[PDB]
């Protein structure tokens, strides 16, 4: 019964775009079922035709898809569920929402634990690793989402399932799409330790922690995500915190040298770091991830059309540049351009 | 390049008999490379035609390829440097050990945590879980294996990687095995919580782990390891622990109802807990894992010949019973018996 799977995950640091590539895929392939394994470490944004903005940490955003009938979440989730049922009753159509019970869940002792510091530099302090700790530390009490929703108001609008109710509904699903979270770069294993996250960020790490059998991974796309300068977390001077390297054939810039205004973090309000595109990086996560299609984002970011066209032919080298992203919009990514129809996008979206 | 990879991933609660199998595909199958994702939990055990054991905690045993130029331990290894030490030594044939920068450490800490109880019951204590997490959180300080083992005899025979060499190694390579540890239903997103692991039990969490880059673990073929009776890890009643449940369409039973006698642990001479073979069981584990080919190990335990084919039956509706093991040495594993081969086989270990 399964006919179509598409995982995206991110090739660099986050931030690439995918709350944007996950509507657009939404729209374009329609699936019926979203699987996600998200953390509460940043929100993921869709930026609608009218400029209004979703931001979600706990949802996909393949909302979009006219052919949504439900939303799981699997094991390998980290939940604050008080931001889940928020986001769960904004949705604008109805949908059933599915949560494995054995994902983490986040509490304020998790969020006060990590806001004292002294943790991974740059950390989102989001609770989020202490959260999934206390999951993986299996110590008596410890209570997993299938144990502590019963106490919260979200259990009235979620189905508890575990691997065989899962199991059965994905195998009877047409067409699958999984969004990952944080990025490649990211990865615990892959990363520049300890400037990362908890976990590994990679195809096969989404595949465990979504659930997602393998003979359904086997047939399924992979869509990478990269940015035109990838781009890391604010530094954190005061807690003598640095958000940490980029690949050795990137160099870090300004914002001012793209003629573009610092981008300032929605609470802290701290310059995130952006550089060059690495070539490295790329052509690594590709190979690690199998990404079949690149979604190359903020294409109008370089200040030459000749700029752009290098990180393409970079990219290209090993895999297609299916899709390219001039805006926040779904109307602004655009469908294996020529280069000649390339030329005019990136002159009119600048 | 890559012509071949095979995964082993064990489709109950461990003690499948996966330093079996390691030991007779390793030979079937000629691999130059063998991955391994090793957490000191366990003994992996191989029994060689004379009666001699090797039980390996921290490396593959595959080694009986003839072809084998090189092992790789991903950077979701756990490692015990001393005990890796110690195994790489005593190997019969000079090969390679490659070993990820990104792996933990485990440090006498560790075991001592561990040691005091007071968390997953049944825990074997082996400080995997605290070593585990100290990777995970991140604490300045930390060492993960490319430095701590700098200060450690073990630098001196390990060449440390990062993902880009692995990548390289691994895509030159034409035949991989890659062999998991634990066991499904201990997986900390699959089992019934908290009678599990630190981690993930699948072919997904494998691919992760080993760092298999995505396109190698699409060709890859999953062989997985089952005993006619799952077994699972002795209780601790002093410390008030008890090692958890079966599936519910098995119950526990003795030894002796097998005419068997008692199976006791190792180190603590504790009787390890027996159940009859669970069918949901099997095809949770064969769905989860993608399984291709199933090992049916201790096949001359069933006190009659119906009971061991109704277990080849249960299996049989969803992947083939490709090899049958009727005792610990390679030469008492048979590639696809016939019914009738079957019959003798049965009658001679009886
Ligand atoms: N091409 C684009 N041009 C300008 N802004 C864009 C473009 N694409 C997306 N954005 C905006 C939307 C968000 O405000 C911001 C980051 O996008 P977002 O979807 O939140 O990232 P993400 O989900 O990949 O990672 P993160 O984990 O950092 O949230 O960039
Ligand atoms: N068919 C068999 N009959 C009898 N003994 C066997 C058979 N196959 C293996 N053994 C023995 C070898 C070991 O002493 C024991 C467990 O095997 P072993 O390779 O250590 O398990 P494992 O690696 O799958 O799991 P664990 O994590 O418990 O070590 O069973
Ligand atoms: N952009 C982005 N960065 C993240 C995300 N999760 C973690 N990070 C980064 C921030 C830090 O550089 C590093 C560690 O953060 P944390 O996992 O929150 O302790 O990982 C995410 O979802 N998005
Ligand atoms: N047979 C076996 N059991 C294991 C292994 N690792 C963990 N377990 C089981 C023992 C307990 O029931 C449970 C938790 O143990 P631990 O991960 O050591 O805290 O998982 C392993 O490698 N082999």
């Amino acid at each position: 019964r399964v006919k179509n799977c598409n995982l995206i995950v991110d090739c660099q640091y986050g931030s690439t775009g995918k709350g944007l590539l996950a509507g657009y895929l939404g729209a374009l392939e329609a699936p019926q079922v979203l699987c996600m394994a998200p953390s509460p470490n940043a929100g993921h944004t869709l930026v609608e035709e009218d400029g209004t903005a979703r931001v979600h940490k706990m949802l996909p955003l393949g909302i979009t898809s006219p052919s949504l009938e439900r939303i799981y979440l699997g094991p390998g989730s980290v939940i604050d569920m008080d931001r889940l049922l928020e986001e769960y009753l904004a949705l604008p159509r109805q949908v059933e929402l599915w949560v494995h019970q054995n994902a983490a869940v986040v509490l304020q002792e998790h969020r006060d634990e990590e806001a004292a510091g002294g943790l991974a530099p740059g950390s989102t302090r989001s609770g989020a690793g202490s959260a999934f700790i206390a999951k993986i530390r299996r110590r008596p009490g410890t209570l997993l989402f299938g144990e502590a929703v019963r106490d919260h108001p979200l259990h009235g609008v979620v189905r508890v399932v575990d691997t065989r109710t899962a199991q059965d509904m994905l195998f009877r699903t047409r067409s699958i799409q999984a969004e990952g979270c944080q990025g490649y770069s990211l990865s615990v294993h892959h990363g520049a330790y300890p400037y990362c996250t908890a976990r590994d960020v990679t195809t096969a790490q989404l595949i465990a922690d979504c659930g997602l059998p393998y003979d359904v991974a086997r047939i399924a796309r992979v869509v990478g995500s990269m940015r035109t300068y990838p781009i890391r977390v604010a530094n954190r001077p005061e807690a003598g915190e640095w958000s940490g390297p980029c690949y050795p054939d990137s160099v870090e810039c300004q914002f001012a040298d793209l003629g573009l205004e610092q981008e300032y973090t929605t609470v802290t309000k701290l310059p995130r770091r952006i550089f060059t595109f690495s070539a490295i990086q790329a052509h690594e996560a590709i190979a690690q991830n199998g990404v079949d299609e690149v979604f190359l984002n903020f294409a109008q970011y370089p200040p030459s059309l000749g700029a752009l066209e290098d990180i393409l032919d970079a990219i290209e080298a090993r895999a297609e540049v299916t899709y390219v992203g001039f805006g926040p919009k779904v109307t602004d990514v655009y469908h294996t351009p020529t280069r000649a129809e390339l030329e005019g996008l990136y002159a009119r979206y600048r």
